Formats: structure tokens, C-alpha cells, sequence
């Protein structure tokens, strides 16, 4: 009887995906999950299929994978990737131990676009504008991403841009679990390790990644998480209430209280290249204080874009709703609420 799946061994790991999804190339590996590209079979139409890695390892992984599904699910926006298809070539709920799910694939991403310096100096207007149209989304839904990086922004042939990857995206107002390890695009706040911050972390991020655009050079490096935060107050120069307060750790207290004492370097002169309007815009991101930090709308509503002659209006969307995922829930629970987001996606 047609099965609905084939197996595929994939870098020595067994992939069991619908017959529709053709031709898996491998693309990316994850501390949640792997990643292949397909051809879907039906259309033609490229595709990313993530396979989970061992969701129902525990509770909490379970949450954590059912979290990132539900709000791919939530996200409808042509700079956002969008969740397609979601599978499982268990055939019954006591089977049910892998699931797949599929967005579309843009063909690459920045980064990759910017190591072979394919990247045009008149490609960067048009790219950091997708990402703010995508974030003003993301934001209104009220959900932070936490981890932008060139890596998470995929370009087609036509320059057009969708933010990937949710698996440490939470409710903007929740807690912010998970450990973001991707280094040089964090704001202080996630590097300093707060349980509670704003969408701004996500404008910090979208700072250093336009900096890296136009000058070919990542903006901050750092060994640690402590030098990481020297680094930014190399070129943001040293705050108030922060080295004398907010560091929860006399060490590191000490550490900044003695340090050689420069102050705020002129962008002009790290971005030797950069219209003095982009400067601007970079000088507006790239602040310390994240109420003082341009939100996403407040973005694209600078001088820097005006060019772009599109008002658009404010795309409403529905804010995203924390509550049905903190429900307490045993593993057997989680693999039945997941089971019947499966059942919702048969084709």
C-alpha cells in the first residue's frame, strides 16, 4: 500500500520525508534540528525540511519544538518564513518519536552572500529594509527572535529576504530561556544574560549586521562574554549605573572599573564608506540603553529609507499567545498536542 514516505541516509543519518519532497541535499545543522534542502515534487518549488533532533527527548524539548511550530504557524509576512508542511512518518501516536517541518527555500542567505562579496554596495538599502519590514511583523506579533545573524536572513536570485530560524524566539513580555551562542550580533542585555528585555535586542543585532554589510567586517569580536561587552564600550564608550550596579558580580564589577577610560569613537570612522545617513541610522541602533535603542517602525521611518517611497501603513497582526504553551504537560501530554498539529497538516 503507497506509504506516503521514503527513506534517505543524509550525512549517515536516516531522513523518512513524503514522497512529494524530492532530491535532499543537506543545508545546516542545529542544536534543535537538521536541515535539507528538497524539490517538491507537485510544484517545482524549492524547500527547507528541518528534522528535528530528539524532540521528545524531554519535557521541555517537546515544548521548545512545539513553541517554534506554533509560531512559524503564527507568521504570515514575505520577509518572515512561513511554515508550509509539518510531518511524521510515524503511523501512530505510540510510533510517534521524529517530525519534520517545511518552509520555503530562498536559494541563500547573507553571509554566504557576503564571504563570496557578491553582496552590492546598492543591494544594502533594499536587504536591511526587508529585515525591518520582517521585524516590525515579528515585534507586533509581540515576539523577540534573539538570534538575528546574517546566517538567519535567506536571499533568492531577485535580492528578496525572509528571517529564519525561531527555535529561541519567545513572547516578548515571557522569560527569556535558552542560551543564545551565535557571539558578534548580541545586544549587552543577552550577553550580560537578563531573564527580561525588549525588541530592541533584536535592532542591536540588525546594527552590527548592516555595519558588516557595508564595511565586509564584523562590527564587535570578543573571546567571552565579558570582552565581548569591552569591545561594544570601545565604540559606544562607558554608562553610569551599569559598572556600579547592574552586574550582579563583583568580578566583573572590578574588571570595568579598571579599564583604560576612551569614549564613543565616531561611526564615520570605523564605516570609512558609509553614507552619512546610513551612519546615522547605525548610530540610532547601536546604543547602550535599549529604551534609547530606534525600535523597528521608528527604523523605517528614518531619512535612510525615504528613498523607498513606501509609506505601506502598519500592517496589523494578531499578538501571539504565551498561555496554551506554558500549560503544564507530561511527555505523553506534549506528544499528543503535537500529534494533532501533524493531523491538522495532512495534506
Amino acid at each position: 500500500n503507497a506509504s506516503g514516505f521514503y527513506r534517505q541516509e543524509v550525512t549517515k543519518t536516516a531522513w523518512e520525508v513524503r514522497a512529494v519532497y524530492r532530491d535532499l541535499q543537506p543545508v545546516g545543522s542545529g542544536a534543535y534540528g537538521a536541515v535539507c534542502s528538497a524539490v517538491d515534487g507537485r510544484t517545482g518549488a524549492k524547500v527547507a525540511i528541518k528534522k528535528l533532533y530528539r524532540p521528545f527527548q524531554s519535557e521541555l524539548f517537546a515544548k521548545r519544538a512545539y513553541r517554534e511550530l506554533r509560531l512559524l504557524k503564527h507568521m504570515r509576512h514575505e520577509n518572515v518564513i512561513g511554515l508550509l508542511d509539518v510531518f511524521t512518518p510515524d503511523e501512530t501516536l505510540d510510533d510517534f518519536t521524529d517530525f519534520y517541518l517545511v518552509m520555503p527555500f530562498m536559494g541563500t542567505d547573507l553571509g554566504k552572500l557576503m564571504k563570496h562579496e557578491k553582496l552590492g554596495e546598492d543591494r544594502i538599502q533594499f536587504l536591511v529594509y526587508q529585515m525591518l519590514k520582517g521585524l516590525r511583523y515579528i515585534h507586533a506579533a509581540g515576539i523577540i527572535h534573539r538570534d538575528l545573524k546574517p546566517g538567519n536572513l535567506a536571499v533568492n536570485e531577485d535580492c528578496e529576504l525572509k528571517i529564519l530560524d525561531f527555535g529561541l524566539a519567545r513572547q516578548a513580555d515571557s522569560e527569556m530561556t535558552g542560551y543564545v551562542v551565535t557571539r558578534w550580533y548580541r545586544a549587552p542585555e543577552v550577553i550580560l544574560n537578563w531573564m527580561r528585555y525588549t525588541q530592541t535586542v533584536d535592532i542591536w543585532s540588525v546594527g552590527c549586521i548592516m555595519a558588516e554589510m557595508i564595511t565586509g567586517k564584523t562590527l564587535f569580536k570578543g573571546s567571552d562574554h565579558l570582552d565581548q561587552l569591552k569591545e561594544i564600550m570601545k565604540v559606544t564608550g562607558t554608562p553610569p549605573a551599569e559598572f556600579v550596579q547592574r552586574l550582579q558580580s563583583d568580578e566583573a564589577k572590578n574588571y570595568m572599573k579598571g579599564l583604560p577610560e576612551l569614549e564613543k569613537k565616531d561611526f564615520a570612522s570605523i564605516l570609512t564608506n558609509a553614507s552619512p545617513l546610513a551612519v546615522n541610522l547605525l548610530e540610532k541602533m547601536l546604543v547602550l540603553d535599549a529604551e534609547q535603542r530606534v525600535t523597528a517602525g521608528e527604523a523605517l521611518a528614518h531619512p535612510y529609507f525615504e528613498s523607498l517611497h513606501d509609506t505601506e501603513d502598519e500592517p496589523q497582526v494578531q499578538k501571539y499567545d504565551d498561555s496554551f504553551d506554558d500549560v503544564d504537560r507530561t511527555l505523553d501530554e506534549w506528544k499528543r498536542v503535537t500529534y494533532k498539529e501533524v493531523l491538522s497538516f495532512k495534506p
